[PDB]
């Protein structure tokens, strides 16, 4: 079979090398590689070899990768460009594996783990690791099997053995309720001392290398941590077994606050699952800590203990241990609906680069379009040092704050992407430039036609048309290559369904499924064959018509990251094909594209609303509109309606047969305007949004740039039996934002845009005197403990301190630690209280101490915490859609109805 790689590295003149060989057997090799480069020659210079503006180029072979660096350097300092590929991972990788490289992630070892660590403040330091290791959950995934290691003994107690069979009894039976699935596959191991168990964990490590090392939060803590402890109780040396090449290399990160350290450890793939997460979610929750995402992926509540957690292995080891493996399986799940490891893995043999680097997009394209190149013998341009210059991003129109009750959006498919192909915007294809006039000239389309034989952009770039363009043909391929795997996902869906009908009263004879290809519909033979097959066999054929399905919906899911994830290659100034000219080009043209259209659509809906002047555009940002559909309505008459579904209907089909097609006229125009290679700009409808009909909700409201809430009835051809709530930065979600606030401001903008005034007016009334009866962790709010000791004067808050600051001193004064950086609980408190100021803070996810509790209870400033968490934000709300939340004083007022 066909072999493929697991993880390489440069260590010197060799490339150290992790593989499935022919026989599917894991593999090591070290490689003394040859490495190859360009260097321009004369015309008379013969060859293959070109570099991508046609200069003619010739190979230079090397005998080691360090002569190759050398050379490089030698031709820098010269001022020769050196071409070719400079990272020789990704040039052997690409030599080693020159084919479509086809897996089995069933042979690469995926290891999920966890490090836990008592402290007595719990939050140690990873890069110092003072306390011990005691407890070690590791999943791995060929053997699927967890394996834990539990520490019985240590200095903050001793304990008992975990229990396997409390474990599995219900919550009743004094249970922890672990999944009976993964019960029998948990492998327990305990140790009376830290040094035997890590001891243990490191001999498991070297006969279960992790190829792909994962987990949530493993770079920033399980990592650090189980290397430095190893590193502090036996040594470096032992700490280096950790990588299967005994090398190392521990990077410190700076920021605002500290330093963080980040241990590589050669011949393994980091990848973080939170960060993978954050990566390829298309989506961006409040909180990205496993119990927040396990609950909106599996949905499924977070794990329940009471007391701190940092308190958990003395309090309740059973559940200590049981929560430990109940975690990583939740991560595991995770990865079984979202299959990010898997993607991860289809990304990185795709472009071929270190599994790793699918966190960098400018490291993915640059070998995607390097592998792309070479097949043509085109040489790839030496990487270029450019300068941080700011450039304009999308453009976001300032709205009117305001109410709006119809709103219809519209939206651009690929923005960026796409502008790059109807533009042809690469580094090789620039033909030249023209005086600019000021963008508001291009817009309202009064400025002189840029050129008549090049395709521009309002920024003053000028491009070929006739040529191709390697970034937009690269574009162009990625784009093709999705809709054949989305080819692929339903014609193993077609086929599926052929199955499933035979699955209906199959044949009893004993026989074997058909060996045919699931990513094409069934030819006839074939379905007359399956027509007498057992069902045995027809549900191994079920099994491997879905598992292709998947693998086209990874496929395509792939490229589309891959395509969204190319304009940031091409703004960030260490890719290789980096130009200003070129970013600036995008982004002013896409700001033109919105601002265009937004004066064709006010332009459209004023004639054919016989109006004039009138803004019906009240919003766009980067690929968007949102259009003011109230005049639409009163046009036509709201009495004129039966029900809600009857409006949203009309606007639906308002939007598609009248407004989209003036749109596609306006972009065409404008792709002629710019003389632009070919039209892409495809806007069409996105959302429509209102109050129900008959009743006096406002449907929507807009505060300011990006902050804004709408009721949505449809969502691209999707109609919503419940509407739903699509509220963007009136931070209800926050962190910072009590509990009980929280599911308060969200209850009080479903009533303004579903029901009216009156029933946000009678909600308010309610949740106001409902407040002092509500737990006091509900209503607090949350923040973030830094630079306590800057603002820390002897005990009190210095100048400048900020109210949390001030609130974490006090609490010190008063007295579980507040730890630099963690999180806090914050109350204000009444004047005259026995703390000495106004306001208290204490270690969030905890109750107060109870030495203090009941006192800050009885001196809390109930008035202030109300005004400040929820009147304030409401208020903001409110104002901007023009209405109270308190009713106004009436004449009517003294009267008793
Ligand atoms: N065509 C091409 N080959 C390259 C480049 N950089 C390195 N090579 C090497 O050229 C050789 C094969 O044609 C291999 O050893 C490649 O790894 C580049 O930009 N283009
Ligand atoms: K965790
Ligand atoms: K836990």
């Amino acid at each position: 079979m066909k072999e493929f790689y697991l993880t390489v590295e440069q260590i010197g003149d060799s490339i150290f090398e992790r593989y499935i060989d022919s026989n599917g057997r894991e593999r090591t090799r070290e490689v003394e590689y040859k490495p190859s480069l360009f260097a321009h020659c004369p015309e008379s210079q013969a060859t293959k070899y070109f570099d991508i503006y046609g200069k003619p180029c010739t190979r230079k072979l090397f005998a080691n990768m360090r002569d190759a660096s050398q050379w490089i350097k030698r031709m820098e300092d010269i001022g020769l460009e050196a071409l070719g590929m400079d990272d020789f991972k990704l040039a052997y990788l690409s030599d080693t594996y020159n084919y479509e490289i086809k897996y089995d992630h069933t042979k690469i070892r995926v290891a999920n783990f966890d490090i836990e660590v008592t402290s007595p403040d719990g939050f140690p330091e990873p890069s110092q690791a003072k306390h011990p290791i005691d407890a070690i959950t590791h999943y791995d995934s060929i053997d699927d099997r967890f394996y834990v290691f539990d520490l019985l003994n240590s200095p903050y107690g001793n304990v008992e053995e975990w229990s396997i069979e409390i474990a599995a009894k219900l919550q009743e039976q004094g249970g922890d309720e672990v999944p009976s699935e993964i019960i029998d596959k948990i492998i327990y191991m305990p140790f009376d001392n830290e040094k035997e168990l890590l001891m243990e964990y490191l001999n498991f490590w070297q006969q279960k290398t992790p190829v792909i090392l994962t987990g949530w939060n493993v770079e920033s803590f399980d990592i650090p941590y189980v290397y430095n402890r190893i590193k502090n109780i036996f040594g470096e040396s032992t700490a280096k077994r950790l990588s299967p090449h005994r090398k190392t290399r521990v990077k410190v990160i700076e920021n605002m606050y500290g330093s963080r350290e980040i241990i590589t450890l050669f011949g393994i793939s980091v990848l973080d699952y939170i960060d993978l997460y954050k990566k390829f979610s298309f989506t961006n929750q409040p909180s990205y800590s496993l119990d927040y995402i396990s609950e909106f992926e599996l949905n499924v509540g977070k794990l329940k203990y009471d007391g701190p957690i940092s308190k958990l292995r003395e309090s309740n080891h059973q559940r200590y241990i049981s929560y430990n493996i109940i975690d990583v399986y939740r991560v595991l799940q995770i990865d079984a609906k979202r299959q990010f490891i898997n993607l991860s893995l289809d990304m990185g043999y795709y472009a071929k680069i270190q599994i790793q680097s699918v966190f960098s997009p400018i490291k993915t394209w640059d070998a995607i379009i390097f592998n792309s190149l070479k097949e043509q013998n085109k040489v790839i341009p030496q990487g270029r040092s450019h300068p941080v210059q700011p450039y304009p991003g999308a453009f976001v129109k300032e709205p009117i704050p305001n109410r709006y009750k119809y709103v219809m959006s519209f939206d651009l498919t690929s923005l960026y992407p796409s502008i790059i192909r109807q533009v042809n915007i690469s580094p090789e294809t620039i033909a030249g430039t023209f005086k600019v006039a000021p963008l508001h000239d291009y817009i309202n389309a009064v400025a002189e036609r840029p050129s008549d034989v090049y395709s521009c952009s309002p920024n003053g770039m000028m491009y070929y048309k006739d040529r191709d363009g390697v970034v937009p043909t690269e574009i162009t391929k990625v784009f093709n290559q999705r809709k054949e795997h989305k080819g692929y996902m339903l014609a193993a869906q077609r086929n599926g369904e052929i199955i499933k009908e035979a699955l209906h009263n199959p044949n009893l004879s004993v026989d074997e499924p058909l060996d045919v290809d699931y990513r094409f519909d069934f030819s006839d033979e074939i379905k007359e064959k399956i027509k007498k097959l057992s069902a045995k066999s027809l549900n191994e054929m079920l099994f491997r018509a879905q598992r292709t399905e998947v693998a086209g919906m990874t496929a395509q899911i792939n490229r589309k990251l891959l395509i969204n994830s190319l304009y940031g290659a091409l703004g960030n100034v260490w890719f290789r094909y980096y130009d200003l000219r070129n970013a600036t080009a995008i982004t002013t043209f896409g700001q033109m594209a919105l601002q265009w259209i937004e004066r064709k659509v006010n332009e459209y809906l004023n004639e054919v609303c016989g109006t004039e002047g009138e803004a019906f555009v009240l919003y766009g940002d980067t690929d968007s509109i949102y259009v003011s559909a109230d005049k639409i309505i009163d046009k036509v008459g709201e009495s004129k309606f039966r029900d809600t579904n009857h409006w949203v209907d009309f606007l639906d089909k308002f939007a598609r047969e009248r407004m989209e097609p003036a749109i596609d006229r306006g972009f065409r125009e404008m792709c002629e305007y710019m003389n632009n290679k070919q039209h892409l700009m495809f806007m069409d409808r996105e959302a429509i949004a209102g109050p129900p009909l008959g009743s006096k909700g406002i449907g929507g409201f807009w505060t300011g740039k990006k902050r804004y809430a709408l009721n949505v009835w449809d969502m691209e051809g999707t109609r919503y039996a419940e509407p739903k709530l699509k509220i963007m930065g009136l931070e209800t979600q926050k962190s910072s934002t009590p509990k009980a606030v929280q599911k308060a401001l969200k209850e009080c903008i479903r009533r303004m845009l579903q029901e009216g005034e009156e029933s946000l007016q009678e909600y308010f009334k309610e949740f106001e005197k409902e407040f002092r009866q509500l737990n006091y962790i509900s209503i607090a709010s949350v923040s973030s403990a830094n630079n306590i000791a800057k603002y820390d004067v002897g005990g009190f808050p210095g100048p400048k301190c900020p109210f949390h600051i001030r609130g974490i001193l006090t609490y010190n004064r008063a007295i579980p630690q507040v730890v630099e950086g963690e999180k806090v609980y914050v109350l204000p408190l009444r004047e005259g209280n026995p703390f000495g100021d106004k306001c208290i803070a204490w270690p969030s996810g905890t109750e107060i101490t109870d030495l203090i509790k009941d006192d800050v209870l009885h001196w809390m400033d109930y008035t202030v915490l109300l005004e400040k968490t929820f009147i304030k934000p409401l208020e903001g709300f409110t104002s901007a859609a023009k209405l109270d939340y308190e009713k106004k004083a009436s004449l009517f007022d003294m009267f008793d109805f």
